[PDB]
């Protein structure tokens, strides 16, 4: 695999979002592997309903906190609507995929990057944008402005995102913080230290879709 990957300069990544105070994480971060696999399987860009995930998952719990891979299994299960036919709200209501006409999108499966894993998970990004995860509360990744992070940080992990590039000594980041936060919405985490925690416990949890 390279040395160099961004999803970004082939196209497969939309502009950055912004949950606002909504625990939806887990249906952002799930969201942009959705978009990147169409672009790649398919060479069409087009953005997908993070409120559908919040709204359908049965398994996740709304702005309380989700599960990246159930909601991937939903879109395998079912399917995916265009963000602009069931837009981001805030707020979690009734499922409205039914009312909503024929899904868009629809992918073949899920699967997990084996955890702890440096490599593994660099594979799995060469190959498309994965869903991760990370330990966001410290105040330190907070008011992250831009550089590449090295924390400080635990690894008591908190918060879904989305990584869409690496390099030699990072792994990029597509947060969904809004444009405002780190480098337009993106941040570069620190990689190569050793720790098989990942920096901010990046390694702990990786899913990605399977599109045929
Ligand atoms: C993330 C966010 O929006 O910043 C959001 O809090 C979230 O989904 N957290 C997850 C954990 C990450 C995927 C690591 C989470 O806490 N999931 C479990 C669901 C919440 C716990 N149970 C109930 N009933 N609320």
């Amino acid at each position: 695999i390279p040395e160099y990957v961004d999803w970004r300069q082939k196209g497969a990544v939309t502009p950055v979002k912004n949950q606002g105070s909504c625990g939806s994480c887990w249906a952002f971060s799930a969201v942009v592997t959705i978009e990147g696999i169409i672009k790649i399987r398919t060479g069409n860009l087009n953005e997908y309903s993070e409120q559908e995930l919040l709204d359908c998952d049965r398994r996740s719990y709304g702005c309380n906190g989700g599960y990246p891979w159930s909601a991937l299994q939903l879109v395998a299960q079912y399917g995916i609507h265009y963000r602009n036919t069931y837009p981001y709200e805030g707020v979690q209501r009734y499922c409205r995929s039914r009312e909503k006409g024929p899904y868009a999108a629809k992918t073949d499966g899920v699967r997990q990057v084996q955890p702890y894993n440096e490599g593994a998970l660099l594979y799995s990004i060469a190959n498309q944008p994965v869903s991760v995860v990370l330990e966001a509360a410290g105040k330190d990744f907070q008011l992250y402005r831009g550089g590449i992070f090295v924390g400080p940080c635990g690894n008591k992990v908190d918060h879904a995102v989305a990584a869409v590039g690496y390099g030699p000594n990072y792994i990029l980041i597509k947060n969904s913080w809004g444009t405002g936060w780190g480098e337009n919405g993106y941040i570069r985490i620190k990689r190569g230290t050793g720790n098989s925690y990942g920096v901010c416990g990046l390694y702990t949890s990786s899913f990605y879709p399977v599109k045929n």
